[PDB]
């Protein structure tokens, strides 16, 4: 089995997958939406209950299934439990990490395109007025992701867009083709010293927006101020356990197969907590400190508040570079701003490909250079899906990056600390750890996490059977046939493994 060279090169792969496009962009939205202050004491308690345990525990299982190599869940879960059900169950450890990837490569490719034409200075130019500075970046990226006028199914991504995305792809499979030490590890030890570096010039650059609407320290104060009317709202804990999941990466598959490649005695304990608290560095201190405090520098906090209810992309890709532009250089700000985004997706991306790339070369004994290059070939394909049709992004974000995270998420922690046995379990984290973990997290690991996991499930599930049936458009319906497809595709492939075992 391959495995990571050095330690420090470990934890910045690892780092790579957490921090990335869920920290600039999905964080400020969810917590302006959240009331600020109000998001980060639920945001708090599920880092601490759900983030970290979760985080140990798919460590552990990457580990131990890669010491026998096995780096994806269909294997591992019939490692932890000898049933065809585990490996079925182990499915989702492809399907989701292949969904996700679908869509997220091509917000990628979105954010290198803005890059680009930010860098050469191919943007619109506003003239006090609000409308009259941000309707121009609206149009801008509405011509750039092909949006239609009014609600219509057909997007028509500009040629350019299309082309930014193959290439996209292509730096995606040029770094995953030179495999774990010579490819993920050389470019992380790179790109996030890098990242870390524009995040903190973007971050004060941004602490020095003063206007007569208000300012950036406005903004870190509404984060930073606490609200306990809003800890009797449901919705904020599930938005923060949300949050949770998506910025750690967890119930995405990719930290297991990250971990898969860590020697069998290395310690993945230290190592872990040490990624996990990078990533929440890199969110709560840089990813919430540019766009809200900007926002509300500009135009207030109601406004910020507004505009982050309005959408997800409409505050990184229209508000924030619109707000630049009234600035002196702020062109090239943007420029920065967009080349951050960059990095900080592509770090994720490979890590979200990788699972796919490490079953076919685990499972179906395929070569790097093939698993790679059909990995890229299905993610390519399937990317039209999301790139000509309305609102596939989001049914596709909504079923693998929303609910299936947290059902995986359930699963192999019940899997992992329940079938297996909980004993075990405990022992096989903590073995080669540098340092050990508070035995109290053990009783959360075992009790708490997969109670409030379960509640959470029960709620969604209840608040969704019903909408599911009734649902208008047909996007969204060839959008679930497709996916099922693919779970129906991966379940074959897992048979031919199986059958080739035998
Ligand atoms: C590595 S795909 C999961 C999302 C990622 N952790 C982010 O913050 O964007
Ligand atoms: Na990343
Ligand atoms: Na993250």
């Amino acid at each position: 089995r391959e495995h990571w060279a050095t330690r420090l090169g470990l934890i910045l792969a690892m780092a790579g997958n957490a921090v990335g496009l869920g920290n600039f962009l999905r964080f400020p939205v969810q917590a302006a939406e959240n009331g600020g202050g109000a998001f980060m004491i639920p945001y708090i308690i599920a880092f601490l209950l759900v983030g970290i345990p979760l985080m140990w525990i798919e460590w552990a299982m990457g580990r131990y299934g890669g010491a026998q190599g096995h780096g994806t869940t269909p294997a591992i879960f019939y490692l932890l439990w000898r049933n065809r059900f585990a490996k079925i169950l182990g499915v989702f450890g492809l399907w989701i990490p292949l969904v996700v990837a679908i869509y997220y490569v091509y917000i990628e490719s979105w954010t290198l395109g803005f890059a680009i034409k930010f860098l050469v200075g191919l943007v619109p130019e506003p003239p006090t007025d609000p409308d009259s500075i941000l309707r121009p970046f609206k149009e801008f990226l509405y011509s750039y992701i092909g949006v239609p006028k009014g609600d219509e199914p057909i997007l028509k991504p500009s040629l350019f867009a299309y082309i930014v995305f193959l290439i996209t792809m292509f730096i995606n499979v040029s770094i995953l083709i030179r495999g774990i030490s010579k490819g993920i590890e050389r470019f992380a030890k790179i790109a996030m010293p890098t990242l870390f570096i524009l995040a903190v010039f973007l971050v004060i650059r941004v602490f020095l927006l003063e206007t007569p609407n208000g300012t950036a320290a406005d903004g870190l104060n509404f984060l930073w101020t606490p609200d306990f009317e809003k800890l009797k709202d449901p919705g904020v804990w599930i938005a923060a356990v949300g949050q949770i999941f998506a910025t750690l990466s967890l119930g995405f598959g990719a930290i297991i197969t990250y971990a898969s490649y860590v020697r069998k005695d290395q310690d993945i304990v230290l190592s872990g907590l040490t990624a996990a608290t990078l990533n929440e560095k890199a969110e709560v201190i840089l990813g919430g400190s540019i766009s809200i405090p900007a926002a509300v520098a500009f135009f207030g906090v109601a406004n910020a508040v507004a505009i982050a209810k309005a959408g997800a992309f409409n505050l990184g890709f229209i508000t924030l570079p619109a707000i630049f532009s009234q600035t002196a250089g702020g062109t090239f700000l943007g420029f920065l701003w967009f080349f951050l985004l960059f990095f900080a997706g592509l770090t994720s991306s490979i890590a979200i490909m990788q699972p796919m790339i490490a079953f076919l070369e685990d499972e179906l004994k395929l070569s790097r250079k093939h698993a790679v290059l059909w990995t890229a070939a299905i993610v390519f394909f399937s990317a039209h899906l999301v790139m000509f049709l309305n609102k596939s992004l989001d049914e596709m974000d909504f079923w693998a990056g929303t609910i299936g995270v947290v059902f995986f998420g359930l699963t192999e922690l019940i899997i992992f600390f329940w079938i297996f046995g909980a004993d075990k379990a405990w022992e096989e984290i903590n073995r080669g750890g540098i340092i050990k973990v508070p035995r109290i997290y053990y009783y959360v690991m075992r009790y708490i996490t997969p109670a409030f996991l379960a509640v959470l499930l029960v709620v969604w599930a209840r608040e969704y059977i019903p909408k599911i049936m009734e649902e208008t458009h047909w996007t969204v319906w060839i959008t679930r046939f497709y996916i099922i497809g693919l779970f129906l595709f991966l379940t074959f492939l897992v048979f031919l493994a199986e059958r080739r075992r035998n």
